[PDB]
């Protein structure tokens, strides 16, 4: 599995 994309928005974290 690859979830990426998801944590490159800072969109909280």
């Amino acid at each position: 599995l690859s979830g990426a994309q998801y944590q490159q928005h800072g969109r909280a974290l």
